[PDB]
């Protein structure tokens, strides 16, 4: 199966950093053709992409007109342009080139040495399990002190769509295109009407890292969070590993049994590093306020999209804190997300 890498670009010449790493690590030009879709028309960026010659296929979004935004969105024209470009580019991949799947990579992402190996290994899982709707290279809680460097091979399921280096099947584009939004496509994906209870595979250590401090947005989120996401540098031969543990049946039984079988500790004890003999614990939250309070106390992301926490799975956020494995989890009676948890 051929899995193209669709690179989304606009007006940053640093797309060079992105393409250099993709081309350096690519194991096969035939199995992983690179298609660079460029919006905007920025001449210098176009010349940079063109300089790679036949190593990539350069396509150009055709409609460079301004978009009529709704009354609440005067400040957000750029987000409307991002959504328009995604719809056109994905249409080229799935309707024109007619590929079976694709890995979407924004121009300000640097990939890890095992980026291709990771997607090659997980594609069959995505094809076989309809409860999965994507595979992502991104760990939303992937800061250095929050991940286990001794387990670069460990993967998880997450209900929180991460994007930022992600694989989708042509089958999913068939479902999304007819209702593609005018703006904020990532948060639109995160809504239950789109997600329909499906999960993505995500890693313990991220296979992408963004360097786009300057972009469409204000550098706030980048400066406070994104810049700290660690890029994996230890090559893991995922295609040689047994990933059967990620199938829904196995995961929902074993991973959940692991989380709820682990000893419970009060957040304060985890914070101060008490009871260190307990290498894996559960910190229970019971409502929106306690979730946010406990997430912040332990240094993890505390925002929610449609009621789902960053990297959460059945409400559980899993990470490392001062060397200890911690599962910030709801009571075992959990039965669905509440979008009102904002
Ligand atoms: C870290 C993070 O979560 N970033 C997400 C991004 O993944 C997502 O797609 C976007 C959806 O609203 O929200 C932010 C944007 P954010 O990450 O803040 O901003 P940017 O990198 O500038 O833009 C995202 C992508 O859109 C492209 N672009 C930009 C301007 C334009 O007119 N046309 C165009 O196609 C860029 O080349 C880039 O590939
Ligand atoms: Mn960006």
């Amino acid at each position: 199966a051929v899995i193209p890498i669709l690179v989304i670009a606009c007006d940053r010449s640093t797309v060079r950093r992105c393409l250099d790493k993709l081309l350096h690590y690519r194991p096969s030009a035939e199995l992983f053709p690179i298609i660079v879709s460029q919006d905007c028309g920025h001449e210098e960026t176009a010349q940079v992409i063109a300089s790679y010659g036949s190593a990539v296929t350069h396509i150009r979004q055709p409609d460079l007109s301004n978009i009529a935004v709704q009354p609440d969105h005067r400040k957000f024209q750029g987000y409307y342009k991002i959504a328009r470009h995604y719809r056109w580019a994905l249409g080229q991949i799935f309707h024109n080139f007619n590929y079976p799947a694709a890995v979407v990579v924004e121009d300000d992402l640097e990939v890890a040495p095992d980026f291709f190996e990771y997607f090659q290994a997980t594609y069959p899982l995505l094809k076989a399990d309809p409860s999965l709707w994507c595979v992502s290279a991104w760990n939303d809680n992937g800061k250095e002190q929050m991940v286990d460097s001794s387990k670069p091979e460990l993967l998880y399921r997450t209900d929180f769509f991460p994007g930022l280096g992600w694989l989708l099947l042509a089958e999913l584009w068939a479902e999304l295109e007819p209702k593609w939004p005018k703006a904020f496509w990532d948060d639109w994906m995160r809504r239950p009407e789109q997600r329909k209870g499906r999960a993505c595979v995500r890693p313990e250590i991220s296979r992408t890292m963004t360097f786009g401090r300057k972009g469409v947005s204000h550098g706030q989120f980048f400066d406070q969070h994104l810049k700290f996401i660690k890029l994996n540098q230890q090559f893991v031969p995922f295609t040689q590993l047994d990933l059967s543990y990620l199938q829904q049946e196995a995961y929902d039984r074993d991973f959940l049994a692991r989380v709820y079988g682990a000893p419970q500790l009060q957040v304060e004890k985890v914070r101060t590093n008490d009871r260190k003999e307990l290498g894996e614990v559960r910190v229970q939250y019971t409502g929106r306020d306690s979730f946010k309070a406990f997430a912040k106390a332990l240094g993890v992301m505390d925002d929610l999209k449609s009621g789902v926490p960053r990297a959460g799975y059945r409400g559980i956020v899993t990470f490392l804190f001062r060397g200890r494995r911690v599962h910030l989890a709801p009571p075992q009676t959990w039965d669905g997300y509440d979008p009102s948890w904002t």
